């Protein structure tokens, strides 16, 4: 954890490569790999690196446009997650400085990094996050070798034959567990091949490199029995897309300041006001929690779709819902984020409108118990019930004029992001689809 | 022509099957074929059909919701197009009445009468429409059974051997005019296995029967030679798209209204008025005159992409253009349409909304002669140039906004065109696409 | 089986992860693993959800439908996974559905099943024991198409190898068992090709229930690893046996066989007659229970063996109650109809309560019939007033619609879900197109 730690370590252990990992303003991991020259100058340009970081050219780093540094977290030093045996080899995760030395603007980690260290100074805050992410292990088409299809047929919580990946989830949890990213509980999902890892209610930091270890992890995993693992959020029309529901909360002087045991739903009025900001920054934040045009095709209008800006207590068609869980345990869970989201940005977001709601008192409006995909569009536009946008380009206009987000994110990433995303969208709305072809060759 | 000229065309030629065609809502052309009894008897139960109409139910016709009947027009008795040496058989186009007696308030074909026997009752005004369909020879991917390849690889004005249907081009233009449907030049165009058929300049509904003979003939004759012949607006990306271009004009009292010998460009003011009248409502005439989602891929930025709405003399840019020709063959261009429309109704809106801008006097912007897509966005603000929607989505809303278009069309077709194309955005914007797949399986 | 002793395992064993496993209505069976955490904390983080539960989300759980859930584990049924023996790292145990409110949820079956054996001890002091006779074929992919599955060898009944393929299958589905408690009894190759049968211990009706749960995913995880399937589907495969689940029960009244009377007709006390009763006048509505697939009823159609005549007797095998002959602590009856493809918690409580049903109003049980029921014809069957059981699934539910005691018996929940699901169930087979069809009318 400290400087001398990890140098025993490598004595003891004869560590002789290290890599250096850090992530792309869309999420991606990426690490550079250098070895650890062996005798008493090996060990201490080691110790130069550690401290003082090594160079690199982010030029063709997607959202990093020059000479740059990374700055090793030696928090996270470990063992290599997908080659936990393999102890001649090691890992860090690191924060991106420039030349000079300062944090680098447009990386996501220390974008949240910074928003957090802003709330534990200025209102000593902390921020817990726990998401649900799920994924679809994928083979080949027997008929068509060139395609993919899901893994398995088995159903929600379904035990073996049935649930071909009892074993992959268990790997995946130990790997995680035993390198110290907590995870909960994993079962097969509804969908075929679908599955869910549930992670553990922890430090929001902690979790975002939680989610990005384990992304890589289950990829590694699966290739070994012949698969793949996909985060794409709706890999196959007619069943269930992969979400991500993020648990989340906040905590002011050490106490559960969701909490209130003499207020409405023994919730209080700092946890109204967070909820409140997220349902009023709600259409902006899913460019980011939900930032492909495949997402969109799991947003849709369902009956468990969380499509319809509004809290509920037990309502599941809601875009927030409130666990039964009180005391140090309440928290609210934001259901529309899909895991194909860059975490570090995804939670820099949610507690930015969630505070954004807290530093304005902002109240809250009724909680919809009713299920809002049955009740009619004018039962909607009374109880005033709005939609989040419809496509990826719709959501990108709402966060390029929330400037409580661009101040979140900050200018660079703000302005990347839309950049890059922009001309995703255009490349899709200009390409010539399948569907198309089905639908109108024949006229 | 009339009736009698029919029966003693039928009495010399052994006709013993006749074909009553018409056309649903989306413009796909629909028929009901009945043998012609042989003696006296028969001869009469023809006159009663061919004069009083027949029944037929129209409850799995689209937009046609009952008891329904059509009306023989018969100024277009002919030879079956698809099938001139065959003499037993013939057909004819009708309009679609009701159980009572009355035209049919969704018929496609009845609406653009009334447009233009109302035009013709109110001002002695005449309609004149050109159109000039391009579309697309397919063959099958040798590699690929399971999909279409362009059918050879010429060029624009191409020559044999690399223009691989100059007999094609020859027979469908010989088929049309050995029926009265007269037709222009042919050429192959642009994009691989593209070709053109341009058509007389003559009476909108003269024309837009033309154009459904001519949808159905290019396709019986494309299969004759083992090929198959598409009028999808952009069936491939990376290469032109199929347009429909339509040059059109209106007379008042017999005199060409568009022509002014002492007025700028030699334009008339009513000239202006219409183009004005077509430029305000371009946004929503584009819901029918490109009324497929895919439509909207061959309507992107581009160098010669009619995206703007503007008009100019020479810029090919801009949404409208003017020929040089002046007297008697003054004109005006419509560039944005594609060969997917219902020419019926597309011949409709661009009346209403050319004559809409005429009952107002409309002024006309200054006409561009700039090219749109080079000059930047601010340029364009400055001038005020907007651009058509970019996908039908956005069509259909500027339709269901339009009063002008709304009477033009009818409650019935207007109500129930914006439901079908409604349903078939939803299930594009559900479907999972191969863009899709191919950009987010791996994430 | 005590909290102690199940933290005391996972110590020594070091057991890194275990299973939380139920059952939906269906009897399909349900499980959620969580990672056992390291150091005292972790045990004792454990000891906690073994104590008082587990949230679980059963929104998707079929029958389950607010979605949060609660999982009270049976200690009872701790142990390695029973398809898993070798890796100790690893254990799971059967549970309870619970509310919020720490209430048992009225839609578990296994629930439902402990209610009313509470209720039989509380108020009679009764044990109920059933002794279920489970049937199933193995399964090979057809060399000449690969689609289509046929049975996986061509013996037949008690034969030996090599035409018996399945010996060390069926040794080791016993040894899983024994291993772990799950107490079984003979086992054989039945009668038709690749067709097996696993004859379970005469036991505590709940007690057999998890073992027959258990033994159904063991067996498909055995013959998986022989590159075979094992299939429950009662008749999937005509022109031969079915497979049927005979279940021998009886009840004991104050630890006494009340099913035996020395001095009684048969060596049958009053008690067993009144319980056959029960089963016979509810019989009809019982099947739907026993018998909740399409394919179930391919199975119970007139054969000389078919068990779908409304009678019973002492040794005819075309009736659907049969007595053995032993008698004392071992006086038994044995329901003929089921077959596995039921959920043996909510079968063997519709069986319960219709028995008691019988005994609580003193019914008169009609005289058995030794002749063979299908050999006879339509009018003796009339004279002798011998009915049958529903012929296909949806004639079947409506017998059950129609039935308060077996409504009382699953509980309102259970009751109207499994008639709205198997009703859907047997909508989507009447519209279907089947292949019998084609075949018979495409030339027409």
């Amino acid at each position: 954890s400290t400087v001398e730690q990890v140098l025993e370590y490598v004595k003891s252990n004869n560590v002789k490569f290290m890599r250096f990992q850090f992530v792309d303003i869309l999420g991606v991991p990426k690490n550079v790999a250098f070895p650890i020259k062996a005798g008493e100058k090996g060990i201490e340009e080691l110790r130069d690196v550690l401290e003082n970081g090594l160079y690199f050219d982010g030029s063709s780093i997607e959202g990093f446009v020059s000479d740059m540094m990374l700055k090793p977290d030696l928090s996270t030093f470990s063992v290599l997650p997908w080659r936990p045996s393999e102890k001649s080899v090691a890992r860090v995760i690191c924060d991106v400085y420039t030349t000079k030395g300062k944090p680098f603007e447009g990386d996501p980690r220390g974008c949240l990094k910074r928003v957090m260290e802003e709330f534990k100074k200025e209102f000593n805050g902390e921020y817990f996050v726990g998401p649900e992410p799920e994924f679809f292990l994928l083979k080949k088409d027997p008929h068509n070798p060139h395609k993919y299809i899901p893994a398995d047929d088995g159903g929600y919580f379904d035990l073996e034959p049935m649930d071909e990946a009892p074993d992959i989830r268990r790997d995946i949890v130990f790997a995680l567990e035993n390198l110290g990213f907590h995870v909960e509980a994993s079962h097969h999902e509804v969908a075929p091949g679908q599955h869910e890892v549930d992670f553990k209610f922890d430090d929001a930091l902690k979790t975002a490199d939680s989610v990005i270890t384990f992304k890589t992890t289950i990829k590694t995993i699966a290739e070994q029995h012949g698969l793949k693992a996909t985060f794409m959020p709706k890999p196959f029309f007619g069943m269930n897309g992969s979400g991500m529901h993020c648990h989340q909360s906040i905590w002011l002087n050490g106490e559960p300041s969701f909490y209130d045991e003499n207020a409405p739903y023994q919730l209080s009025e700092t946890c109204m006001n967070y909820v409140a900001g997220i349902l009023k920054h709600a259409k902006a934040i899913v460019a980011i929690t939900n930032p492909t045009v495949n997402s969109y095709k799991r947003l849709v209008p369902g009956y468990e779709a969380p499509v319809n800006i509004a809290w509920a207590n037990s309502n599941r068609s809601a875009i927030i819902r409130v666990p039964a869980a009180r005391g140090k345990g309440t928290r609210i869970e934001f259901r529309a984020p899909d895991p194909s989201c860059n975490p570090y940005l995804a939670f820099t977001v949610m507690l930015a409108a969630g505070l954004d709601g807290v530093k304005n008192k902002l109240d809250a409006p009724e909680p919809v118990e009713r299920n809002i995909f049955a009740m009619s569009e004018a039962e909607k536009k009374e109880l005033g019930i709005e939609s989040v946008p419809a496509n990826l380009k719709a959501a990108l206009d709402e966060l390029e004029n929330n400037d409580v987000l661009k101040n979140a994110l900050g200018k660079h990433i703000f302005e990347s992001f839309l950049e890059i995303k922009n001309a995703e969208w255009d490349s899709f709305r200009t390409s010539v689809t399948d569907w198309e072809t089905t639908a109108y060759l024949k006229i």
